[PDB]
């Protein structure tokens, strides 16, 4: 069996990059981040555009959602993040300590935490509620390409152009396991057993995190420069997805690492792709030249 994602929404308006699509995890919204310094946000299922997100003073490098689908995470090259009551769209927090660029973050299940990572080199985890730093993990030896909470948020996997994959203990910020080319993204599998890393050698592996080792390989995309998101499809077919830097995205086949879908639309980079929770659903985004998101719907 294999998707038959088609295109149904180009949502336009963001004015450069676009850097990060994520789903709220009720499945009501997408948001999307960018080098314009903004996030906007739209209906999942009828690609309506709702409104602006602003305050940041550079450009946006990712955005993430809490549990509840009330908050938003920012990542700027203002060197901050910002907490963002997504009905009101007011920044609550600013979250300041990174001494470079922040590029990617995410809230813990619980969403009383956020992990961030940076050019600085360092993860941090803050408190959502105060907007203090919690902990400094001087995690990698080159800019933090992604940072991600496991199921129940006890861990934290890193990446970095250092070409390492850390994971780390949340409650005590020790690194429990080291995972050569430069890292660009890392992902758990939904229920934690796997990492799904991505490396700057047109290559996505899928790890077994308890056992250290690859038990796939997906090729034949494109990604040699940019950090590329990259997804668990599990609504219809287990599929990996990624974006690519030839303007496509690339669904494998889970098990078998064959390509099953290549989308065509976007006339730049893919920078980032997201799977709906609950619907055979894909956002993908696409840099300068193109600036759209699309929305892809498939029947498996
Ligand atoms: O975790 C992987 C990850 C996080 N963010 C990105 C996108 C980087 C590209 C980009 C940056 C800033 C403006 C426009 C585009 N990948
Ligand atoms: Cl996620």
């Amino acid at each position: 069996v294999k998707p038959n994602y088609a295109l149904k929404f180009t949502l336009a308006g963001h004015t450069k990059a676009v850097s990060s699509v994520k789903f709220s995890p009720n499945g009501e919204w997408l948001a999307s981040s960018s080098a314009d310094k903004l996030i906007k946000i739209w209906g999942a299922y009828d690609g309506k555009f709702e409104k602006t997100i602003s305050g940041h003073k550079l450009g946006i490098s990712d955005v993430a959602w809490s549990s509840d689908s009330n908050l938003l995470v920012s990542a700027s090259d203002d060197k901050t993040l910002k907490i963002w009551d997504v009905s009101s769209g007011k920044c609550l927090k600013t979250l300041k300590g990174h001494s470079n660029y922040v590029f990617c973050c995410n809230f813990n299940p619980q969403s009383n935490l956020i992990v961030s990572g940076s050019f600085d080199e360092s993860v941090r985890i803050w408190d959502v509620k105060t907007g203090k730093c919690l902990k400094t993990l001087p995690a990698h030896s080159d800019p933090v390409s992604a940072v991600h909470f496991n199921r129940d948020g006890s861990l934290i996997v890193s990446s970095s152009y250092d070409g390492l994959c850390r994971i780390w203990d949340t409650a005590s910020g020790q690194c429990l396991k080291t995972l050569n080319p430069p890292v660009s993204f890392v992902k758990f599998s939904p229920n934690g057993k796997y990492i799904l890393a991505a490396t700057l050698d047109n290559t996505l592996k899928l790890w077994d995190y308890s056992k250290g080792k690859c038990l796939k390989t997906y090729t034949g995309h494109k990604n040699e420069k940019y950090c590329i998101f990259a997804n668990f499809s599990v609504t219809g077919g287990k599929w990996i997805v990624s974006g690519s830097e030839d303007n496509l995205v690339y669904i494998w086949n889970l098990q078998t690492k064959e390509i099953v879908q290549k989308l065509q639309g976007h006339t730049d980079v893919v920078i980032s792709t997201a799977c709906h929770p609950t619907e055979n659903i894909i956002a993908s985004a696409a840099l300068e030249n193109d600036k759209t998101i699309k929305l892809w719907k498939s029947d498996c």
